[PDB]
């Protein structure tokens, strides 16, 4: 709970660093991503250091229950099945994908099925990669970095990009040769898992989330 965190001087956050852009290992060997950014902000507001503990995703709830981590911030959906053994914060992310295409065309795919027979650039390991890859008829082209996927699109070398909605929106705002053609696809919400007895920590986290 909060007393334990402050008395040790650091927040222990468990995650599985194989899920860009939420948690992943960058080219220099650092664990980064949106979940890390959130973890850092929670630690900042507590006034303690952050320690990330990387493990297999199915090891996260076990680790939380043993107290080896204080919280899970790892692309984890809030499900009734997990709620049998842990508590969750309010949702902190509204995960989803959009399809981005060139503006100067009438091609406006609305679903992944509309990309069958097309060439689609994605960032490796992301939800967009995972989803589009499910369709054998989509020609998927994978890139280390989403900026390279967008370059491919802007050059006309791919027909579409699939990416996190907010990231795609931000990129498109700066690149008006592109448009978003879809609404939000592959939507789900993530929450922070906390031990059920650590009520003060849950309350604090929920307060942070409202203030973000």
């Amino acid at each position: 709970a909060i007393d334990e965190i402050k008395s040790r001087g650091y927040l222990l956050v468990g995650l599985s660093a194989d899920f860009p852009p939420f948690e992943f290992v960058d080219e220099n060997g650092n664990i980064v991503g949106f979940d890390v950014d959130l973890a850092k902000e929670i630690a900042r507001r507590l006034g303690v250091e952050l320690k990330i503990v990387d493990m297999t995703f199915d090891g996260l709830i076990p680790s939380l229950l043993t107290k080896k981590i204080d919280v899970i911030i790892s692309g984890m959906t809030i499900t009734e099945e997990r709620k049998k053994v842990v508590a969750f914060s309010d949702p902190y992310f509204d995960a989803g994908q959009v399809i981005v295409v060139r503006k100067d065309s009438d091609f406006r795919p609305k679903t992944y099925e509309d990309l069958v027979g097309k060439t689609v650039a994605v960032q490796i390991g992301t939800t967009g990669d995972i989803e589009v890859s499910k369709y054998d008829g989509i020609k998927v082209v994978r890139f280390d970095k989403f900026t390279d996927a967008f370059l491919e699109l802007k050059r006309g070398r791919a027909d579409a990009v699939v990416l996190d909605s907010a990231t795609a929106r931000a990129f498109v705002a700066k690149n008006p040769d592109l448009v978003i053609s879809s609404g939000v696809l592959s939507s789900e919400q993530y929450g922070i898992a906390v031990r059920k007895e650590d009520t003060d920590l849950l309350e604090f986290i929920n307060s942070v989330l409202r203030e973000l």
